[PDB]
């Protein structure tokens, strides 16, 4: 037994979505709209069937995938569920980089390749040397860094900007408008990794759906404090994606603030750290939490060398040749370093909604071809509402997955558009590597931790 609490702890760690933060706010009011949807129409889908069929098989989606659809297909569920990460790195990267931004005295960083990207391979492979030696720190430093460099910006800004105080329907008649919803999407990614930790808990039952109801809850109000604060304090026009945040801060302090418009670049120091906490935990969790198949029948061709005192190595290191090629490749065609960012984010995500869908669609066949029975834990509705919600999780990921393709004119006026170009060669190549392959703490974030 763990109670509803217990999972809305072990799991809370991903209520907070700074990164994001910046972008969710060129929504404007509908941003809160946004939310409600990933939350009912997503979140909680993605939630309740990846739990259903992480109790009884089974033991992480390359289990409940494989059990359902082949081998085949879960190693790839895996590997997309790895390779988002070996990119969903990058708007992190950005954000760093903009965090330093408003700290060095250097625009240079936020706007100007090539130091933006060169700037990140150095961060980036600094953090690889920092991790190679071993993971005895990573956790806690993120945990003391979550706390420093997260829970307390943001309550500095959600207190600062409420004092500053002294669904509004999506306009689907401008074009591009729903682009956006790629970064909403991509807060709520990750939950199955956290699924498990359902037989570890007890009375699943009727229960854990309300840890998720209130996860949710959560999420929302809390990931939409801050999306409003820069939202209606900077017009929904210029907010640069990797600044963004502090752009919102020094902009706010000017209102108590004497000489005060100082006290910013600190809170840049503390942001910047938290984010390279983070960053570090990732150079080596999910890299090892895809080792199950250097294992398993010796799927990945002698891709394992596991020494010490981690630790996996070639996954790590190619890990960063994707993410590296990802960074040089997708920093320096197109409108810029806010494109960038945007698009980065939504190439993460579509390469991660892939395991996504055979999730979704590895539960239906679970109901169906497979209703005999066993299961610690089970969705309410008998089966009707079984099938009807893995159908609606299954729609919103399709809908995330093409609107991650229709981009506007100009994301913050960048923008040449060369976009689509580039999204679908990129996802293309990327989404070719899991099967070329084939044929021959509770503090970091979830996408990332490792079971």
């Amino acid at each position: 037994q763990l109670t509803l609490l217990g999972f809305f702890a072990i799991t809370a760690s991903m209520v907070m979505a700074v990164y994001e933060y910046p972008t969710f706010a060129t929504s404007g009011f509908s941003l809160v709209f946004f939310l409600l949807l990933g939350g009912i129409l997503w979140f909680i889908p993605v939630g309740l069937c990846a739990a259903e069929m992480a109790t009884v098989d089974g033991w992480g989606v390359f289990a409940w995938v494989s059990n359902t659809l082949g081998p085949r297909w879960g190693f790839a569920a895996i590997s997309f569920g790895y390779l988002q990460i070996a990119i969903g790195f990058i708007p992190m990267l950005y954000f760093v980089l903009g965090a330093l931004s408003y700290i060095l005295k250097w625009p240079a960083l936020n706007e100007d390749p090539i130091t933006k990207t060169i700037a990140a391979l150095i961060i980036l492979w600094a953090l690889a040397l920092t991790q190679f030696g071993g993971t005895k720190y990573t956790a806690r430093i993120a945990k003391v860094g979550f706390f420093a460099g997260i829970l307390l910006p943001a309550f500095i800004l959600i207190a600062l900007a409420a004092i500053y105080l002294h669904t509004f329907f999506p306009d689907f008649s401008k074009v591009g408008t729903l682009v956006v919803f790629v970064a909403f999407i991509l807060s709520y990614m990750g939950v199955e990794a956290s699924a498990t930790h359902v037989n570890e808990m007890s009375n699943p039952g009727r229960d854990y759906p309300l840890a998720m109801l209130l996860l949710m809850v959560a999420a929302i109000c809390l990931s939409s404090v801050g999306g409003l604060s820069i939202a209606m304090v900077i017009p929904g026009n210029e907010i640069n994606l990797s600044a963004g945040v502090m752009q919102t801060f020094t902009v706010l302090m000017s209102h108590v603030a004497p000489e005060i418009e100082w006290t910013v670049r600190v809170i840049s120091a503390l942001l910047l750290l938290g984010v390279l906490a983070e960053i570090a935990s990732w150079i080596v969790g999910p890299s090892r939490g895809m080792y199950v198949t250097a294992q398993k029948n010796l799927l990945p061709a002698a891709f394992a060398k596991m020494n010490k005192n981690g630790v996996p190595v070639t996954l790590v290191i190619s890990q960063l040749v994707i993410t590296s090629i990802a960074l040089i490749i997708l920093t320096n065609t197109g409108g810029g370093n806010n494109m960038s960012f945007l698009i980065a984010l939504a190439l993460t995500v579509v390469i991660y909604l892939c395991a996504y869908f055979m999730l979704f669609i590895g539960y239906i066949v679970l109901v169906l071809k497979h209703p005999d029975l066993k299961r610690t834990f089970n969705i309410p509705g008998g089966k009707g509402v079984k099938l009807v919600v893995a159908i609606v999780g299954l729609l919103t990921s399709i809908m995330a997955f093409i609107v991650s393709f229709l981009p506007p004119d100009n994301i913050q006026g960048d923008s040449t558009d060369m976009y689509v170009e580039l999204l679908v060669v990129s996802f293309l190549v990327v989404l070719a590597l899991p099967f070329i392959l084939y044929a021959v703490h509770f503090f970091l974030h979830p996408r990332a931790r490792s079971p």
